[PDB]
This record gives structure tokens, sequence and C-alpha cells, in this order.
């Protein structure tokens, strides 16, 4: 995968997040598409849920860390998406569970507001990070990603949250579910795509 350095950085920062379930291994596409879905658990987190899909023209790593509750911490989410042979979109952010709550982190870049990608202040922070690039270029943004990870580890470590109330994340998982799902439908079928979104991606609704 073109995302190996991101994945390595994520689990260097959070070595406690160990695979607790391999939720799915699926073939799809022409199968020439392979999907891996893992649930990871470990100190300070309810779960990290990691989706990784590859085919001849795509490489998608979609992962959200859901911290334990009661410290009002955000999730950390990323959608690292090679979607064609020559194109990638990279998105990562601190995604707060509370609707309409504006979050930010001192010392991180702030989006300039030139492009309207996501609803700022509603499960996306001032520091939303969105870039398009070539597959050949994806590590240009690795250093910035590592800085985000450093700030997230600091807030997790400072707070040591212990709550296990998954309903904290209901509004967030509903919102993300509502946010065509063309890729998944085309490759794995309408049924498996629906199960993937509801039972794995956003299962706290």
């Amino acid at each position: 995968t073109i995302w190996q350095n991101y994945i390595d950085a994520l689990f260097e920062t959070f070595p406690q997040l160990e695979i607790s379930e391999v939720w799915a291994k699926w073939d799809g596409g022409n199968g020439d598409a392979k999907l891996t879905a893992n649930i990871r658990t470990g100190e300070h987190f309810l779960k990290a849920r990691e989706a990784h899909i590859v085919d001849p023209n795509s490489d998608i790593y979609n992962t959200i860390l859901y911290p334990k509750t009661g410290a009002d911490l955000p999730c950390f989410g990323m959608d690292l998406m090679k979607f064609s042979d020559k194109k990638v979109i990279i998105v990562f952010d601190f995604q707060h569970p509370r609707e309409k709550y504006l979050f930010s982190v001192d010392g991180l870049p702030e989006d300039d507001g030139k492009y309207r990608f996501f609803e700022m202040g509603n499960h996306f922070s001032k520091n939303i990070f969105v870039r398009y690039c070539k597959p050949d270029e994806v590590d240009q943004y690795l250093d910035t990603f590592k800085l985000y990870l450093t700030k997230y580890k600091e807030m997790i470590d400072n707070n040591k949250p212990v709550g296990e109330d998954t309903t904290v994340y209901s509004d967030f998982d509903t919102y993300m579910t509502e946010l065509v799902r063309g890729y998944m439908k085309n490759k794995f079928g309408e049924g498996r795509s629906e199960a993937f979104v509801n039972d794995f991606l956003f299962s706290y609704k």
C-alpha cells in the first residue's frame, strides 16, 4: 500500500492499539478488489476501526480512532484515498462528537476557507487537512500527519479517559453515514456496502 508510512506512524504513536477482531476480508471488483476491516482496541480508546481497500486503480485507508468518553475528546479520523491511477485525496482531522461544536488545536495549520469540503465546526475542526496529490506524492504530507498524531497523543495522555459510553458517538456516526457510496457499491455490491457502513464504519448510531 502507498499508505504504509502513515499506518506505521499511526501505530508508532499509539502502539497500544492492537487488532482485536479482523471484522471482514472481502473480494470484490472484477476479484481484483480486496477489502480488510479491522477493529483495534487498547488503553484510552473504545476502538480504532480501520478499513483498507485496494484494487488496480485505488488504495483507500479509512480509519477513525474513537477515544474513551467523559473527557470531551474528539475522534481522530483519516480518509487516505487513491481513487484513480493518477489521483489521491488525503483528509484527516480531529472530529469532535458533539454536533456544532467548534474545536481547534494550537500549533496546527488552519484551513484557509478557500475550498468548501466539509462543514467546519460540525464534526470537523479548524485544522481540517485536505489535499489532492499524485500517488507518487502522498508522503509529502506525512510530516504534517505526524504532528497531528503528536497533538492527539498529548490530549489522550493528558486526559486518560475511561468512559465506555458509545452513545456519545451516535450523532457523529449518524452524520458520517449521511455524508452515494459509489466505490463500495460498484465493487462489493449494495448489500455488503450497507452492512459495511452500518455494522463496521459507523456502528455507534
